[PDB]
């Protein structure tokens, strides 16, 4: 459909882990960046590849798997060890079929939430359930870079709100339906896998160590967008002429918190001002499926506007619970941003905003939209 799944919503179900073997030399690269960074022998290697067709990928988890190979490379390439010494220029091997493989994929030539959180992951034991201990990542950077921790936790939050995600047509169609206590109930089991999700986010201490990410994995998540050390971006030689500005990955890019804003008729992308911008610019960033699923959110009726409408104080208060649930996982991912970013940058985020004051003020916005304080 929109391809959300009902077990893992946004994320990728099952994701391939192979390419044919015609793409070896770029999946031993990707599979070896720690060693080929470490030595230095990263940049050499890719540089020595031969330019390989994308013609050999033929379904849409080979194409996934390739564009999360081809952007591990290249936030590899691009940064290096990460201590000032960037690559201004992308070779022409490996970012032609890059390039050409992201425009098939309508995602931006650089690593996206997409690939390394939503594409990069498998279960250990396919007949064993979705937890961390049955998961590992696909791909890493640096050993210790908590690329494991980071990512599998972010899926494991993806996958708690993929609980919500499947209850988002019965609450349309109790509404066109006019079916009050179906719509009550849905609402409240929203409400109830949003509570899940922020118990999940509690794993993020669990398996990220604030050093390993902020001065490791940290780099190889930093784009080319506002960014001082590629203030005019990136070339990709021999497809664009001229240097292109991406933003690094984020969970701005996931569509698991713009899809509830878009469904509760908070305003987070309404007017001019930079956090409006963002969000809106980080749908660029998300698979054309799930940009194409959250404008039809916003194209629906109104979940707030029905719910205002009818002197209906169990619905007004389904409806603030899947708010405040927002409100608690914002908050609490203020503290989260506090360790892993503030605390450790004093011993900007990756997507390109002045954190603080972006987070705080979707927060607010969010907290806006209670219908009772
Ligand atoms: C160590 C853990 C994390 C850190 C340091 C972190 C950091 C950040 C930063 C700096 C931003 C601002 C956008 C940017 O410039 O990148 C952001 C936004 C955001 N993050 Fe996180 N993040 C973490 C984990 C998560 C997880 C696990 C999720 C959910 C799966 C998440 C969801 C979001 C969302 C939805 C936004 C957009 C702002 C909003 O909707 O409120 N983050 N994050
Ligand atoms: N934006 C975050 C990084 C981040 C948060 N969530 C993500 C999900 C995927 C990729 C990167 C991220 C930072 O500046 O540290």
């Amino acid at each position: 459909a929109y391809h959300i799944d009902e077990e893992v919503g946004f994320a990728l179900p099952n994701p391939q882990e192979n390419l044919p073997d015609f793409y070896n030399d770029w999946m031993f690269i990707a599979k070896h960046l720690p060693d080929l960074i470490e030595s230095g022998q990263l940049r050499e290697r890719v540089e020595k590849l031969n330019m390989l067709s994308i013609d050999h990928l033929t379904d849409h988890k080979s194409q996934r798997l390739a564009r999360l190979v081809l952007g591990c490379i290249t936030m590899a390439y691009v940064w290096g060890k990460g201590h000032g010494d960037v690559r201004k220029v992308l070779p022409r091997n490996i970012a032609v079929p890059y390039c050409q493989l992201s425009a098939a994929l309508e995602l931006p030539p650089i690593l996206v939430y997409a690939d390394c959180v939503l594409a990069n992951w498998k279960k250990k034991d396919p007949n064993k359930p979705l937890t961390y201990e049955n998961m590992d990542v696909l791909f890493s950077f640096r050993d210790g870079d908590c690329s494991k921790g980071f990512f599998l936790v972010s899926l494991l939050v993806e996958i708690a709100a993929a609980s919500a995600i499947k209850v988002i047509p019965t609450v349309f169609k109790a509404m066109q339906m006019q079916e009050r206590d179906t719509l009550l109930k849905a609402l409240l089991e929203i409400a109830s896998c949003l509570e899940k999700a922020l118990q999940v986010f509690h794993q993020i201490h669990d398996h990220v160590n604030p050093k390993a990410f902020f001065s490791v994995l940290r780099i190889y998540l930093s784009g080319w967008k506002g960014n001082p050390q590629l203030s005019d971006g990136l070339v990709y030689e021999g497809f664009w002429e001229d240097p292109k500005e991406f933003a690094g990955g984020s969970a701005g890019q996931s569509s698991v918190f713009q899809c509830f804003d878009v469904l509760l008729g908070i305003q987070q992308t309404a007017g001019g001002g930079h956090a409006a911008q963002f969000l809106q610019d980080m749908r660029r960033y998300m698979p054309p499926a799930h940009r194409n699923f959250l404008c039809s959110l916003e194209s629906n009726p109104s979940v707030r506007e029905f719910v205002l409408s009818k002197g209906d104080a169990g619905l007004r208060e389904a409806y603030d619970a899947c708010v405040k649930a927002l409100v608690s996982l914002r908050s609490y991912h203020l503290q989260i941003v506090t360790k892993y970013i503030l605390i450790p940058a004093s011993q900007k985020g990756t997507g390109g905003t002045d954190l603080m004051n972006f987070l705080k003020t979707v927060r607010s916005t969010t907290e806006k939209s209670l219908l009772k304080e």
